[PDB]
């Protein structure tokens, strides 16, 4: 992930989200530089979240995608797991595709 976002930018957003239940899914993307990547790199991020690499996001990949960008973060919150899902979900089957997230990401 630190090949395609700057090191600097992630620990921002870590920074700006620290106490529970502040993560805030557009935030995130803002402050850490995703929502301003290309397709193909959002897409090579999504990858590196979809550690079961079943090309969707759901259950436990949701509780560490901090986790993923620095593997000493937080822990999601059910709250906040809940609002990432509700964030992205678009065909009601609760997880999280990669077309999905290329939207979300974007807005
Ligand atoms: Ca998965
Ligand atoms: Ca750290
Ligand atoms: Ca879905």
């Amino acid at each position: 992930i630190t090949d395609i976002l700057s090191a600097e930018d992630i620990a921002a957003a870590l920074q700006e989200c620290q106490d529970p239940d502040t993560f805030e899914p557009q935030k995130f993307f803002q402050t850490s530089g995703l929502s301003k990547m290309s397709a193909s790199q959002v897409k090579d991020i999504f990858r590196f979240i979809d550690n079961d690499q079943s090309g969707y996001l759901d259950g436990d990949e949701l509780k560490y995608f901090l986790q993923k960008f620095q593997s000493d973060a937080r822990e999601l919150t059910e709250s906040e797991t809940k609002s990432l899902m509700d964030a992205a979900d678009n065909d009601g089957d609760g997880k999280i595709g990669a077309d999905e997230f290329q939207e979300m990401v974007h807005s």
